[PDB]
């Protein structure tokens, strides 16, 4: 009954374009072995640039979460490691034809149905698990980000707009509450007048109202609407979850954020790995009495 690592059980293609790059980009899901973790695989370069998914790896941090290594990056991971890690995926190779994952529909729903799509394959490796024992917390300005010690993993989040669109707080139990109905579906979104003013930028040159949740002075401009109430706060959940992966295991403990985001989640990432007194690596023999 040990929680073993999981991969996939076949290869996934799927398109799409970069939200900054606009670039067109091919994007395919390997099986990888045991303790591979996460990698991401340029194979538009020559020789091909591998970068694991791993904090250590991060680079700048402004309009979503980037891998560097060298001069060449991959843009925009975190939606893609956040459907990874509600699925339980331990170890997969990434192939990118470009710099930027695709955006898709703006939310982890499509990575969700192509690696169930693909199907899941158990391992002959225990698990490794990091498990929170020492409060960790980091603030800047207005700003928080914490580990809490919670026997399961769950996700508290509130931001605080004042937008005429604006419930601003959710918290989400991943061990009594379904990754995949209530937060995979959450799309990003954007601001008419960051919009104009990343266009100006040679950013979000990938995005519309089929990709992104745009928001004016007033409503949102989506002919559809909203999938959830809380989307937005759904979303910065959704982001979350895939700065979190970076760790490079799954984390027993509570993440709560408050108008956190990539910059803060990622000191949050770097103070925690630092502070070995705050955490031990465990693994369970036995997933009936395990804490998720
Ligand atoms: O501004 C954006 N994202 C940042 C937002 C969404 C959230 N961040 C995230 O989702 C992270 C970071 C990436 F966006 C993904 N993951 C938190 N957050 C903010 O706090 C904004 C308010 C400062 C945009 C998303 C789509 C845009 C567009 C567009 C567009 C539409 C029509 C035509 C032309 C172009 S702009
Ligand atoms: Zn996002």
């Amino acid at each position: 009954s040990m929680i073993k690592q999981r991969t996939l059980k076949n290869i996934i293609r799927a398109t799409g374009v970069g939200l900054h790059s606009g670039e067109k980009v091919y994007l395919t899901l390997k099986p990888a072995p045991v303790d591979t973790g996460i990698v991401f695989s340029r194979t538009d370069l020559d020789p091909v640039v591998e970068i694991p998914a791993r904090a250590e790896n991060v680079g700048e941090t402004t309009m979503s979460t980037t891998l560097v290594k060298g001069d060449v990056k991959v843009d925009t991971v975190e939606h893609l490691l956040s459907a990874m890690a509600g699925l339980g995926i331990d170890n997969a190779y990434v192939e990118l034809s470009a710099s930027e994952v695709p955006i898709m529909d703006g939310s982890a729903g499509p990575f969700v149905f192509l690696i169930q799509s693909a199907g899941l394959q158990e391992q002959e490796a225990a698990k490794k698990f990091i498990r929170i024992k020492r409060e960790v917390s980091v603030e800047e300005g207005d700003k928080r980000a914490v580990f809490v010690p919670f026997d399961g993993f769950k996700v508290s989040f509130e931001i605080d707009f004042d937008h005429p669109v604006f419930t601003q707080q959710a918290s989400v139990d991943f061990s009594s509450t379904s990754f995949v109905k209530e937060v995979s579906r959450a799309r990003t979104f954007g601001f008419m007048r960051d919009i104009e003013y990343l266009r100006s930028q040679n950013l979000a040159l990938g995005g519309s109202v089929e990709n992104a949740i745009v928001v004016d002075e007033n409503r949102v401009l989506n002919e559809d609407g909203l999938r959830y109430e809380d989307e937005f706060v759904k979303h910065k959940i959704l982001d979350a979850i895939g700065d979190l992966y970076l760790l490079g295991n799954s984390l027993i403990g509570e993440f709560r954020g408050f108008k956190s985001g990539h910059a803060l989640n990622n000191q949050l990432l770097r103070t925690l790995i630092a502070d070995k007194d705050a955490w031990e690596v465990v693994t369970f023999e036995d997933a009936r009495t395990a804490p998720i």
